[PDB]
């Protein structure tokens, strides 16, 4: 025996797909670890869950198990450099994050697989000796302050608090889990608190071993990886602590029966219906709630949904059941509302109740179970491996759940069937104990409260009793049955032999006017499923803001169409995506392959002969007029880069000329347009999985087929094949674009240096460069200079040219921000220039380890290859070419590049900057700049400049 471990737990049960060894095991301080071992994997990971969280905070310090998240990343006793583990992981190819729920504190890393112990060794002291440094309080307090404002005008974080402050507000669940500058510095100092005392308290106190899940991943064998963890973390201190629990549910009875009315800032429609139910994690044998949800939430024909919709009323539906924290959940069912919809309110809910009843009435249903636990048994055999950033950080966050032999089915597998369980939570789905919210701009004035945090204007009502009633007394309604049995089941999983002609890239199979085939059958991953991708070209489709509504309305008009007989394929593990692009429109079918051929055949088909129905048309209209609208809501850097896009391509309509053009869109306009789209085409398509050469050729020659037999659809013309160009800027020039956020009261900006034409030289210069700044710059422009929670840096790729970026949110105008980024931009040179051949080497490296990671799951070596077709480069080896070439670089190449096209005084700099201002407007030498060129007008700026050359294919 061994005294640090207190148990091996046995065989973890795994998917017999599943390649990966695994080993479960309990420390002798409590601490419950899964080891993975992947021979092949090229990034290692590890991950720690501590089931403690916001809903643990010190009444009177909120946010400070979020804000301790922040301050273990910045320094430890062993490893004091406040960024060690940030540039450890940068210089070896990996990155990191941490999350903090009401109940978890959850911390993950990947790292190269060669470095795993040194990743693994600097996180551990983040739970035995974490500094909390005077300095890096003061400074990362407002990287927190700009969390939250970047949260404070979202529609979604303001439903969610304000549901907090709308139940007892004596509990737990009523607090603030974010904090601000406010909750954290300033009244804490007011009130004579030592943060740092309460940070190292709370660690102390909190962050004990009995309290912990440990999940690492790694090239190493199991008794390696086992003899690693033993080390690093038997000496976290186990103190003990019991594991909080919230017996008591926060909606009381004075709770229940409540109705609120609230006003949003986009201007949405939505109607929260919500009742209380107790913790029902334990049933997860059986899992009552899923049952419950699958039903009510079900969108085929016979559902709740249909009827809402076909009353015109709502346009999506969600229910089933929603987590809590130990001891309490909710279940809920929220629907969007049409203009009609909000004044039927009560009798939505009325259907929803007599839908409710109609389910006590058939009881319970096995054959549905059946469906149920068959799907999910299918879902976890063929699970696509995961990302093991992601992987184990799931993992380690359900340790605290599941016994460690089910770690990796308890949330897949279903073993019980319970009427009973059943039967109990359908008790609780009653108007006594429900709750109503209607969030509508049409409550602007009308409203009498406030929420304190958000600033959620609002007003709470008792339901009539007579309405209480009405809903008590809820008929049958002959519109609404049970789903029958799920056609769409797949049943053949054979994996075809794999061929004599297979290639390892896709192979052009196909080259005729109509069409280009691209095709590979999978020689990797071996699981029953397929992806097949389709580009169609149609000048049309963008050929004015007219237009572009059109094929836009058309392709959602088609999308809910098709939703009551699409969401049976999609709960059988088949999915499409379908939507319009500046080139026509994009189509992908994902999943298992057996019933594939089907529903793509209805799709085409469904396209080609569409008929729109008037009442759908005029609805969907009226929420996409709102959708553009809804713009002026999103946040300053999604505007900056918004705006960027629109200054830099070559053609492209502005949401302005959109909403205004919408008018104009008639249904007998609409209804013209479709068969003039439809009639000359190109695609472009990419079949990739488990399929063969002559079935991929025949899925594509059904598409054609289709589209000839019932649009006419003739062949484009090679010139008309036409892709757009990026602006070329002038050598010295800078130009500045300035708009104003109505909304949010942060600034945005983005800043781009334009380089040259992708080309594996170039291409290469940019990511050596983007790679050696990528954490100095978030470790300068926020950790230090804390300039905004929001600070990326990266290469920029648009239409085969690039360039360097930088994005920040902030609370410092624009003009501050570029020259700080200036200023930055030196420090780096200066970096370049005393940086050990060796440090040098180690950046490339990490590059060239990240650039070769191989995917994990089908659909991400589809996305390369596909990348690689929409950009028409059709480099499929790129990633080895690219490499072999960056290996070649040295310390004199990277200087000579930053010297001539990104210097303060560089013969080739090319500099845009978008300043998005907000709704109201010691440190490094900042270089002196030029007087900027303001533009004015974006369609000028175009007019006035050359365009570059597109990239010759590969
Ligand atoms: C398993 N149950 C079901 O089948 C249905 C499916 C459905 C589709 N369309 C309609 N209903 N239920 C759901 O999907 C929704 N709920 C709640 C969401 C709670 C949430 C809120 C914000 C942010 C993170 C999550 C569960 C869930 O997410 O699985
Ligand atoms: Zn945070």
């Amino acid at each position: 025996n061994n005294p640090a471990i207190k148990r091996i737990g046995n065989h973890i049960t795994k998917s017999p797909e599943d390649k990966r060894e695994y080993r479960g095991l309990e420390l002798a301080n409590g601490i419950k670890v899964l080891l993975i071992s992947d021979p092949t994997t090229d990034k290692s990971s590890a991950a720690l869950d501590v089931h403690i969280g916001s809903l643990s905070d010190p009444p009177n310090i909120a946010g400070l198990s979020h804000f301790l998240q922040h301050m273990l990343f910045l320094g430890t006793k062993k490893y004091p450099k406040e960024n060690e583990y940030s540039q450890f992981l940068s210089e070896h190819a990996g990155s990191s994050n941490a999350f903090t729920s009401g109940e978890h504190t959850n911390y993950y890393f990947d790292v190269s697989h060669e470095h795993l112990e040194g990743a693994l060794d600097r996180f551990a002291q983040f739970f035995l000796s974490p500094l909390f440094d005077e300095s890096a309080k003061d400074r990362e307090v407002n990287a927190v302050d700009s969390e939250h404002e970047k949260n404070v005008m979202n529609d979604a974080w303001r439903l969610f608090q304000l549901e907090k402050a709308t139940g007892n507000p004596k509990h737990p669940f009523s607090k603030f889990g974010t904090g601000n500058k406010y909750t954290l510095e300033t009244r804490p100092n007011q009130e004579g608190i030592d943060v740092r005392q309460e940070l190292l308290k709370f660690h102390s106190a909190y962050y004990s071993s009995n309290l912990m899940a440990v999940v690492v991943l790694g090239r190493e064998s199991l008794d390696d990886l086992t003899n690693l963890v033993v080390k690093l973390f038997s000496e976290v201190e186990n103190k003990n602590v019991p594991l909080p629990e919230f017996p008591e549910h926060p909606f009381q009875e004075e709770h229940l029966k409540q109705l609120y009315k609230i006003v949003p800032i986009k201007d949405i429609r939505n109607l929260y219906v919500t009742f209380p139910i107790p913790d029902l994690q334990k049933y997860y044998k059986s899992n009552p709630g899923h049952y419950l949800g699958h039903l009510i939430g079900h969108e085929g024909p016979g559902s709740l949904l249909s009827e809402l919709k076909s009353k015109g009323w709502v346009n999506t539906l969600v229910g089933g059941q929603k987590e809590g924290a130990r001891g309490f959940m909710f279940f809920i069912i929220n629907v969007d509302l049409t203009e009609e919809g909000l004044l039927h309110v009560e009798d939505i809910i009325l259907h929803m109740f007599q839908y409710i009843q109609k389910l006590r009435a058939e009881g319970p249903q096995e054959w549905v179970f059946q469906e149920l636990k068959d799907l999910n048994a299918v879902a976890f055999r063929f699970k696509d491996k995961e990302r093991p950033r992601g992987y184990t950080s799931k993992i380690a966050g359900i340790l605290h759940y599941y016994p460690l032999e089910e770690v990796l089915t308890a949330e897949y597998l279903l073993e019980e069937f319970r009427p009973d369980l059943i039967e109990m939570v359908l008790d609780k789905l009653r108007p006594e104990n429900v709750r109503v919210a209607i969030v509508s701009k049409s409550f602007e004035g009308k409203t009498d409260r406030t929420e304190e945090w958000y600033g959620t204007q609002y007003k709470q009502e008792a339901i009539p009793d007579e309405v209480i009633k009405k809903w008590q007394n809820a008929d049958l309604n002959g519109k609404f049955k049970l789903p029958t049995k799920n056609e769409f089941i797949p049943t053949n999983f054979e994996i075809l032999p794999l061929e004599k002609e297979a290639t390892p890239y896709p192979a052009l199979i196909k080259d005729t006017a109509m069409s280009k085939l691209w095709f590979k059958q999978d020689d990797k991953f071996f699981l029953p499923k397929a992806n097949l991708n389709f580009e169609f070209f149609s000048p049309f489709a963008y050929v004015d803001p007219l237009h572009s509504n059109m094929a836009y309305l058309y392709l959602e008009l088609l999308k809910d169409s098709l939703n009551e007989y699409a969401y049976a394929a999609e709960l059988a593990g088949l999915s499409y995506d379908l939507q319009n692009t500046i080139y026509g429109m994009y189509l992908s079918v994902k999943g298992y392959n057996d019933k594939q051929p089907i529903l793509l055949k209805k799709i085409i088909e469904k396209m080609a002969t569409f008929e729109i129905d008037e009442k759908r048309f005029e609805i969907i209209k009226e929420a996409y007029m709102r959708s553009l609208n809804n713009f002026r809501a999103e946040q300053p850097h999604q505007h900056a880069m918004y705006y960027l896009r629109l200054l830099m391509t070559e053609v492209a309509w502005t949401k302005d000329e959109l909403k205004e053009a919408l008018d104009d869109v008639t249904l007998p306009r609409l209804k013209a347009f479709i068969p003039q789209l439809l009639s000359r085409l190109h695609i472009e398509a990419l079949l990739h999985g488990n399929i063969t050469k002559q079935a991929a050729l025949g899925i594509m020659q059904m598409v054609e087929d289709t589209l000839i037999e019932h649009a006419h659809t003739k062949p484009l013309l090679p010139s008309q094949l036409v892709r757009y160009r990026e602006v070329q800027l002038p050598d010295r020039g800078w130009f500045v674009y300035q708009q104003r956020n109505e909304v949010h009261n942060n600034s945005g900006i983005e800043i781009y240096y334009q380089t040259d034409m992708q080309s594996t030289s170039e291409n290469m210069f940019l990511e050596l460069f983007a790679q050696i700044i990528s954490e100095p710059a978030f470790n300068t422009l926020r950790t230090k200079e804390q300039l905004g929670y929001i600070v990326f840096s990266g290469p920029r790729r648009a239409n085969g040219i690039q360039g360097l970026r930088f994005i920040i949110q902030s609370e410092k105008p624009p003009h501050y921000l570029e020259s700080r980024v200036e200023a930055f931009l030196i420090t780096m040179e200066k970096s370049i220039e005393d940086m050990t051949e060796e440090a040098f080497q180690k950046h490339i490296q990490a590059l060239a380890i990240r650039r070769l990671d191989k995917p994990k799951k089908l659909s991400a070596e589809s996305a390369k290859y596909w990348g690689e077709i929409i950009s028409q480069q059709y480099n499929f080896d790129r990633d080895n070419t690219e490499v072999a070439y960056l290996k070649t670089l040295t310390k004199e190449d990277i200087i000579k590049f930053y010297k001539e096209m990104l210097a303060v005084d560089a013969p080739r700099r090319h500099k845009v900057s978008v300043h998005v201002l907000a709704r109201e407007m010691n440190l490094s030498q900042a270089p002196a700049l030029p007087q900027p060129e303001v533009i004015q007008n974006m369609t000028e700026f175009k007019r006035g400049l050359p365009l570059f050359p597109l990239v010759k294919p590969h």
